[PDB]
């Protein structure tokens, strides 16, 4: 019974492959995706949309699969609140990180994910009663693979895996 913010994420993530499919990744990168011109400075919600487009099935169902585990995890015991504040940091400093690495045109929930991988780990090691915890299992693949990915390049798994951790950290202060 994943909460409402999970399951909006998952709904809107769906909608927007589905606009991208039918009208063409560029076509929706135009209005979705991190400023591309100091003209679009001020569009706002570029820094937060490009989190929403994916670029293909399996990158889609691959990063909505972590958003209801980890998202609904944190949703059902820290709250929408935490979910939604998690959820925008994320996706604006680790487009933010990528920007520089390859330019504005990127997107998917991979710095998002990530950041709720390194939330629910040092949130469930040093607060333990939170109700959250990443299994040592899981917190082997994603390092896994965020080591694969600068071989066989995406900075927002870095940037993302910080604000994460950052934000558990900050939240876990007040030991227990």
């Amino acid at each position: 019974r994943a909460g409402p913010v999970t399951w909006v994420m998952m709904i809107a993530c769906v909608v927007v492959f589905i606009a991208m499919q039918i009208l063409g990744d560029q076509e929706v990168m135009l209005w979705l995706a991190w400023p591309f011109d100091p003209t679009l400075k001020f569009e706002f919600w570029r820094y937060f949309t490009h989190a929403l487009m994916h670029f293909s099935l399996m990158h889609i169902l691959f990063n909505l699969l972590w958003w209801w585990y980890l998202g609904g995890a944190v949703e059902k015991r820290l709250g929408s609140g935490k979910l939604i504040v998690i959820t925008l940091i994320s996706a604006l400093l680790s487009g933010y990180v990528q920007q520089k690495f390859s330019g504005p045109w990127f997107g998917g929930l991979s710095g998002v994910v990530y950041a709720l991988m390194g939330y629910v780990w040092l949130r469930g090691e040093r607060d333990p009663q939170s109700g959250i915890y990443l299994q040592r299992g899981l917190i082997i693949f994603a390092l896994i693979w965020i080591v694969a990915g600068w071989f066989d390049a995406n900075g927002a798994h870095i940037a993302g895996l910080a604000v994460g951790l950052a934000m558990a950290f900050v939240d876990s202060l007040n030991a227990r």
